[PDB]
DNA sequence: GGCTACAGGACTC
DNA sequence: CAGGAGTCCTGTAGCC
């Protein structure tokens, strides 16, 4: 199998370059304003002249501001970058038929059957990098490999702007010498619990014992570990569908008081069911991130789909289920909707 | 034993 | 100082 990888490079910014290119060679970031207080929020992302200093995705507004004083400051307009992402997802397949939307910009294309080997696919992605630059003015990586770990993790080692391959023989290197925690799937926790076993690279998961593994990350995560260190693994790409559509929003003050929280849970339902576009729910969660940043949840599948009306009445029983079953203040409340009819 | 719901958890964008 | 969003996995309890 040849997969063909790609990522947009710093993509929201990038975007906002492209509508206002005066924002061309300065520090751009995209910024996600809760509406607390002037500045209160976090970085959804930046350019690479705003990267370079520090401000990367998910510090605090505030934080990126005394590192960057003069920089750019947009606030995030998702329905702008995914109007765009769209398009340069309809232009991807038509390289492929056998094409995996990962992302807001990410792709898999199984290439397989439209080149013979390597030189063929990187010169089938220098065309796609092309066409896209024509067609949209937007740089991507495009990273290339056996299998879908391979080909991401190779896009990554060529950012930005970059294309990459990883044959048959780099792959069995990359085994033993590529850092474990770099591999897709493997945050920080996780590699702690590697990196605490001489885990520290993916072939040394092959004589560690396999009940010590598991125990400690999990049987999915260590059969995933175990099949890409013996070259074996091979994901199918496929078609993605998305499996839940929701809304969270932070409030202006944290409160366990039920009439105080209602208007924001009741404004997520509404914004909710208006992306649910013509979907049918069977499954309502109601999902609050607490004083602590702790997430809590409590949902409910019904035998039928749910009605606006349903949801409303619905959505406060399970928040006073989660009000009398944790102590904790509130800090923002939404709702997620799921199992489609 | 193992499958289903449900709630916590981890990861990535 | 901590946004908004979505996917997959696990331990538990109910059940056949
Ligand atoms: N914490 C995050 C992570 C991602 N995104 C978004 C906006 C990013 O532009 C887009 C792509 O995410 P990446 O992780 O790929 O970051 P960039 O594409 O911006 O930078 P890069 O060149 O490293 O791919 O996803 C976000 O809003 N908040
Ligand atoms: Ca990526
Ligand atoms: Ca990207
Ligand atoms: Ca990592």
């Amino acid at each position: 199998m040849i997969v063909l990888f790609v990522d947009f490079d710093y993509f929201y910014a990038q975007v906002e370059e492209v509508l206002n290119p005066s924002l061309k060679g300065k520090p751009v970031v995209v910024c996600v304003f809760s509406g607390r207080f002037e500045d209160s929020g976090a970085v959804a992302t930046a350019n690479y002249e705003a990267r370079k200093f520090g401000v990367k995705a998910g510090i605090p507004i505030v934080e990126a501001k005394k590192i960057l004083p003069n920089a750019v400051y947009l606030p995030m307009r998702k329905e702008v970058y995914q109007q765009v992402s769209s398009r340069i997802m309809n232009l991807l397949r038509e390289y492929s038929e056998k094409i995996e939307i990962a992302s807001i910009d990410e792709a898999y294309l199984d290439i397989s059957d439209k080149v013979r080997d390597y030189r063929e696919a990187y010169n089938l992605g220098l065309e796609i990098k092309n066409k896209i630059l024509e067609k949209e003015k937007i740089t991507v990586t495009v990273g290339i490999s056996k299998n879908k770990v391979f080909a991401k993790i190779a896009a990554d080692m060529a950012k930005p702007n970059g294309i990459k391959v990883i044959d048959d023989e780099e792959v069995k290197r990359l085994i033993r010498e590529l850092d474990i925690a770099d591999v897709p799937g493997i945050g920080n926790i996780t590699a702690e619990k590697l990196k605490k076993l001489g885990i520290n690279k993916l072939v040394d998961t092959l004589s560690i014992e396999f009940d010590k593994l598991k125990g400690m990350i999990g049987e999915a995560k260590a059969k995933y570990l175990i099949s890409l260190a013996r070259d074996e693994y091979n994901e199918p790409i496929r078609t993605r569908v998305r499996k839940s559509i929701g809304r969270i929003v932070t409030m202006k003050r944290n409160s366990r008081n039920l009439e105080e929280i209602k208007p924001y849970l009741f404004r997520a339902i509404e914004e909710s069911y208006y992306k649910l576009d013509k979907r049918i729910p069977k499954a309502i969660h109601v999902v609050a991130v607490t004083e602590d940043l702790d997430i809590v949840s409590r949902g409910r599948t019904f035998p039928h789909g749910i009605s606006k009306e349903t949801a409303y009445s619905e959505s406060v029983k399970l928040l006073q289920k989660i009000l009398e079953e944790d102590e904790r203040k509130i800090r923002r409340i939404g709702v997620r909707f799921s199992k489609f009819i």
